[PDB]
């Protein structure tokens, strides 16, 4: 028995950036989005400036404990070793709409031992007060 | 009785672009996305390269006839005259995943006469065969 | 005898954009730059978001009359029929730093008759009052 | 006596990027360009996707030793403490067209102690074999 978390929404992948590799990267929003629907569907897609955005992964999802949810992946071109497999995302909600995710993958695409944790940082997409001027739809 | 159309998906706004305004614009994908969920929710959002993407409109939707669907808008910062109102989108599916939409707006935000048809072109976002090299997630 | 025009600078290519192809496109800045140096060198380059920008053309240039200048092109991957050839750009300076250019090309890459005028719109890149916040260098 | 370095060209600012801040950032090209002309002029400018690019700094430059060059800055909106001042850029040329720069700034804009070294990584912009398909000029 756990309280449902606020997973449903549109989430933007972030990354860490620095002009100097000796200075810790600062968090910046990037080009990938995860849609967690109210009806238990998950889709990841990546924008490609100047051309068509692409779906990179899809399946279903449900929260499984207080601090984790499961994605049941049908196909994933970013991480094809997850095709037709479950992946457990351990999550931590931070400030300003940030969600820190980690997930473990046992084997690589060829079935060899991988046993690695992967980390991602996401930020909830929300509606601002006004539609900005000089924005290109 | 009408058959349900394939509205559900993620749709990318397109525009028509030319270097020379005397030469008909070519269709190119842009920075806005419409999520039409399986459970009747609609969200529009616009990416802003270099910074956070923004939700620009949301509500519910349902198909109302063979060639039209309705968005029941809660809030829309792109078109605030549509807040807490319905908008009927007449649609036509074309080739290559393209959907042409048009909709009429009677009044502007202040209640003055507007009586304008607006036209949009959208393209269904799909999964390609492989995750491309030199893509920035 | 003609007065020298203000050609020297960094110029950004613009294009015409519309969400509705029946509405004349509005002028918007795009991804290509032309550097007209003080010492008579010309270089065109095109940015490719997410990856390396590319030089697309280079050579030398000089003004030849009140309303035209000549580019002496060494190599041009955008218009390879101009390799090791001169091209005369007829120019008209507009408002807000806009420069309208046109040029005639007699033959295509294979030597067949082309006899076509091409039109471009450019805008002078200048320094604003302040470095904007939320800009990504 | 030192041999002249290959400073002249168009240079693209790079940064180091990772999804997971524990994994060393990978070098990626960004949105700023430095034009080092054959006639000793320097201009920095930053592209702003969707809108007008901006000049961020300009002046003159000359190589002063085997491993350093000086920028004599007129105005710089990125680093306004450098207005009407010199800045010495220590440089190292690497592989694949990369140039590493570092420079010291003694005081901040108000004249208080800053005494900071700044590090930048730049990549020479070159002409590829063919003009790519699906590129937006």
């Amino acid at each position: 028995a756990f309280e449902p978390a606020h997973l449903q929404g549109i989430w933007q992948l972030c990354h860490y950036v620095s002009e100097n590799p000796d200075i810790p990267g600062v968090l910046k929003p990037s080009n990938t989005f995860k849609v967690l629907s109210d009806d238990g569907r998950i889709v990841n897609f990546t924008i490609r400036p100047g051309t068509d955005a692409i779906i990179t992964g899809y399946g279903t999802y449900r929260q499984i404990s207080a601090a984790a949810y499961k994605e049941s992946i049908e196909k994933n071109i970013h991480l094809p070793m997850l095709d037709n497999k479950d992946n457990i995302l351990e999550f931590e909600m931070g400030a300003g709409g940030v969600m820190y995710l980690k997930y473990f993958i046992e084997k690589d695409l060829n079935g060899n031992e991988l046993n690695t944790w992967f980390h991602e940082t996401w930020k909830r997409v929300t509606m601002p007060p006004v539609f900005p001027e000089d924005i290109v739809r």
